[PDB]
């Protein structure tokens, strides 16, 4: 039942209809953009105009169209979409608002309701990272700037953030802080929705937030102080009743041992709990530990990472309810993939509830796609 497909040796994965599209750097540095027809194996690989630090995001829109962006330097925006509906072939660069476009890092798009498009990016123009999001509207066929200022470490604080869109087409946010330029220095774990296409944003508890958001005013999903080994830029989901769900890791304050957790609203208040039950401890200040995934459905929950206690192998914990069940620890795959994090495709989960992950061992090598099973 479960399959590793080959898709290609490289040096990021979405679902839209019956095709599945993916992104990487093949041998030669080459950006390329393939697609397969969803149950076969075989891949249709176009080797783009650019080549390669090395963060690729893809997204496809209402009408078919690829868009792509990619971190190479992290300076200018880039940014090309398929020439046509299902093209794997990119026209020249181009422009998105043509403001703050100078100092672009951690392109992420997302899909909104009716075919529209999310992106945001790590703006750089300040001297320091900025989230700036725009949005991409279907009807008009241009990018217009959403928020220039959302999250606001003020003089004193960076920001890490991760963002999901759910089936309702709300978007949700966290991120954690960080002090300084160590890693030591992240703490907590802050929370913001929005129900229209980021005009407005609210707490879990319904209060209306006023951009933009600091560290007096944010929601704290978990209070995590400094020297927790609570590691920044992980990732978010939420179920289809819209109650958002959160993947990280941290160590307790009597322990020495991270662990990895879950931290999740139910509509009335937050609760955390521990995923593993890992003995071997580490700190920040390579990873032993990958930053995790997660895909759910209606507080089931299936939940990706990594350990060098399991074998560095692609691992799953399995919860069949977060409020009140065991968690059932497997590897879905029986080799390492020493550095690899997980990453899968979102919109396959949402439209299908298949969970495939982008799986490559990690330090060319051949990248798969791994179609688990979670039923």
């Amino acid at each position: 039942q479960q399959k590793l497909v080959e898709v290609a040796k490289g040096y990021s994965l979405v679902t839209h209809g019956d095709e599945q599209y993916i992104s990487y750097y093949d041998a030669d540095g080459y950006l390329v953009l393939g697609k397969r027809k969803l149950n076969s194996k075989q891949w249709t690989l176009h080797r783009t105009q650019y080549r390669g630090h090395n963060i690729i995001s893809i997204m496809v829109d209402g009408e078919g169209y690829l868009h792509v962006s990619f971190d190479h330097h992290g300076h200018k925006l880039n940014y090309c979409r398929s020439i046509a509906p299902g093209s794997l072939e990119l026209g020249d660069k181009m422009p998105m608002t043509g403001v703050d476009e100078g100092n672009v890092t951690y392109p992420e798009f997302y899909p909104l309701t009716d075919g529209d498009l999310l992106f945001v990016y790590r703006s750089g123009s300040s001297g320091r990272g900025n989230l700036v999001m725009n949005r991409y509207s279907l009807k008009d066929h241009k990018w217009a700037r959403v928020q220039d200022v959302l999250i606001d470490g003020e003089d004193k604080r960076n920001a890490y953030w991760q963002l999901y869109v759910d089936e309702k087409g709300t978007i949700h946010l966290s991120w954690v802080w960080r002090e300084t330029w160590q890693v030591e220095t992240n703490h907590d774990l802050c929370y913001a929705r929005s129900f229209d296409n980021g005009v407005t944003w609210y707490k879990s508890d319904g209060e209306q937030y006023k951009l933009p958001i600091t560290a007096s005013n944010a929601e704290y999903a978990c209070r995590i102080p400094q020297n927790s080994e609570l590691i920044n830029q992980t990732s978010m989901s939420a179920d289809a009743g819209g109650n958002p769900y959160i993947a990280t890791y941290w160590r307790s304050s009597d322990s020495e041992v991270p662990q990895y957790r879950i931290v999740w609203n139910d509509g009335k208040t937050w609760h955390n709990r521990q995923v593993t039950d890992r003995k071997t401890p580490f700190t920040l200040k390579m990873i032993p530990v990958a930053r995790p995934r997660i895909v759910v459905e209606d507080g089931e929950i299936f939940y990706i990472f990594r350990d060098e206690e399991r074998g560095s192998r692609v691992s799953m914990a399995h919860t069949a309810d977060v409020a009140n069940g065991k968690w059932i620890v497997t590897d879905l795959t029986d080799f390492s993939v020493d550095a690899w994090e997980p990453s899968h495709d979102t919109e396959l989960w949402k439209k299908q509830r298949k969970l495939n992950l982008f799986v490559q061992h990690t330090c060319p090598q051949m990248i798969y796609v791994l179609e688990a099973n979670t039923n």
